[PDB]
């Protein structure tokens, strides 16, 4: 199947990324065909034929509840040589042409339209309705509109009358070169952030709608489900997972193990507001590379309608074959990984209404086994704005999510203050800080303490150590397991961190008027603030506030003034 061109220098199976020509050609070939750098004179090596067409995508409805390969395909059944369900890539279209879509429509013949506007609402599945928008770059008359009624993709549900008279026509589908970053009216600053329900990440490591996250690869795929939490509680409407199988026997639990798996939210499948698609190491290089790109389309085509979108990328190893070399070493390679975080965020999108939507990004890298800059996660860290850092020795001692509180980041925690200041507490940034100058103080303390054991602590250490110590158990520590702790709301997050903090002035005050700290430490309400997560009624939760300042004043009285 290889022919002439000094022997291929690379694969050549139904793989891409082809370079032929004289300048500076790039990439881009399907199986033979492909134009992607504007062909007409790049036909050296044998018979290379090109349409002029790119690397397109196709977006509408059937994108969701759908799982594609890196550049659009199909749900495959296929089988197994010795291991289990494994994944190829057949070429099929991509959004059936047969399903009968219900279309409404949201414009009357004569309304001037522009790139982006809603001409008509499919209800695609029970969670997410699919609206209709004139492609990018088309604007006009509305000359003939769609009825109510049911009709398949290919069908032209509209024309567009453009001001020099061409007529377009327009359907419920659309193509989008990846790699070219759908268009908008104005990217946002950081303000919204994304709430996830975990405590430990919306109150100090926020992730701002529109933002860049990262999670590391210590992985123990089974020791965290942080991953899973972030996916099925964070408030974006529709969910982008490039599920890159590639580790064991993922492919065949990311397979039909995931409908069955229910959005929390509305109680339907998670699937009915998320796009898969795979990475095996039975694709081409190539359908790997461009998997992020043909992710980050579909992401961006659905944050134009106004959602919401997040899209969580999975990279278990996927370091590129590319062995060429000829021009010094193109170790460039992090300015294309830029390209593609730089493609995420909260954008006001087109359209002649007001419309805003977001697309965030959860990065979640690895590196080759140990050593975390080998050099992917090296490169991203420099380019994303939070992290998330899975500690294994968290792990271990069962402290859940093992979010390490000491090496993680977030640059959003000034731009989401104002929002939580608003909308949910006034104190919300002065607390976060509060409790992170503790931790960070029990850090230091506990290297002291390490050499000079704990007998020397004086009673404010010890108090400060207590505290630290409810903070970590009460607080960074959920219960992803249960009922009520799976998802802890912002106003929940705020008020169990005031009880905490007000039983930490209310410790510092009791050990200034002499009351010792083996006292405190036996105090009713502690235990009582240990359940908190479990309790739903913020309300209850608040009341302890409270009883806190009961039980400290009736300690005060059995001593003196």
């Amino acid at each position: 199947d290889g022919m002439k061109g000094a022997k291929m220098y690379e694969v050549v199976r139904v793989g891409e990324l082809g370079l032929i020509g004289e300048i500076i050609r790039l990439e881009g070939d399907k199986a033979v065909i492909q134009v992607y750098e504007e062909t007409a004179g790049v036909r050296p090596g044998e018979p290379v034929v090109g349409t002029g067409a790119s690397l397109s995508v196709e977006l509408g409805p059937r994108l969701l509840t759908s799982i594609y390969d890196g550049i659009q395909r199909p749900l495959e059944v296929i089988r197994e040589k010795t291991g289990d369900f494994i994944a190829r890539g057949v070429t099929a279209p991509a959004l059936p042409r047969d399903k009968k879509w219900h279309f409404i429509p949201k414009a009357k013949v004569g309304d001037k339209v522009v790139g982006g506007d809603i001409i008509g609402e499919v209800p695609e599945t029970s969670i997410i309705v699919h609206k209709i928008m004139v492609p990018p770059g088309i604007e006009g008359e509305i000359v003939e509109i769609a009825e109510e009624g049911d009709y398949t993709i290919e069908e032209v549900i509209a024309k567009v009358k453009t001001p020099s008279g061409e007529i377009k026509e327009l359907k419920m589908y659309q193509r989008w070169p990846v790699r070219v970053k759908r268009p908008y009216k104005e990217k946002l600053p950081p303000e919204v952030p994304l709430i996830t329900g975990q405590r430990v990440i919306d109150t100090f490591f926020p992730q701002a709608k529109g933002g860049t996250a990262a999670i590391p690869g210590p992985f123990g795929s089974a020791k965290t489900v942080t991953q899973h939490q972030l996916a099925k509680w964070s408030d974006a409407q529709v969910v982008i997972y490039i599920g890159c199988g590639e580790r064991g026997n993922e492919m065949t639990d990311v397979l039909e193990e995931f409908p069955k798996l229910k959005d929390p939210k509305t109680g339907k499948p998670l699937m009915e507001r998320t796009v898969l698609i795979a990475n095996t190491s039975n694709m081409p290089v190539a359908a790997r590379e461009a998997s992020i790109y043909t992710g980050i389309t579909i992401a961006e085509y659905f944050r134009d309608m106004g959602y919401d979108v997040a899209l969580m990328a999975d990279s278990t190893s996927r370091w590129a074959e590319a062995l060429r070399e000829i021009s010094g070493y193109p170790a460039y390679l992090a300015s294309k990984l830029a390209e593609f975080y730089e493609r995420a965020g909260r954008v006001v999108t087109l359209g002649s209404d007001y419309r805003v939507g977001s697309v965030s990004v959860i990065g979640a890298v690895s590196p080759p086994g140990g050593d975390f800059s080998e050099p992917v996660v090296q490169n991203t860290l420099r380019v994303v704005k939070v992290f998330w850092a899975l500690d294994a020795d968290l792990a271990r001692r069962r402290h859940f999510p093992a979010i390490n509180w000491l090496t993680s980041y977030s640059l959003y925690v000034d731009a989401v203050k104002d929002w939580w200041h608003k909308n949910i507490d006034p104190e919300w940034k002065a607390m976060r800080d509060k409790a992170m100058a503790l931790l960070q103080k029990e850090s230091e303390l506990q290297e002291i303490v390490r050499i000079v054991g704990p007998d020397a602590l004086p009673e404010r250490e010890r108090a400060i150590l207590l505290v630290a110590r409810m903070l970590r158990e009460d607080y960074l520590q959920q219960d992803a397991f249960d009922e009520v702790d799976t998802y802890c709301p912002p106003e929940k997050q705020v008020t169990m961190m005031r009880v905490l903090l007000n039983f930490y002035d209310k410790t510092m005050e009791a050990i200034n008027r002499g009351v010792p700290l083996e006292e405190i430490a036996k105090l009713p309400v502690r235990e009582e603030i240990g359940r908190m997560k479990f309790e739903r009624d913020v309300s209850k939760i608040r009341s302890l506030i409270d009883k806190t300042n009961e039980q400290f004043e009736e300690l005060f009285k059995k001593y003196g003034a």
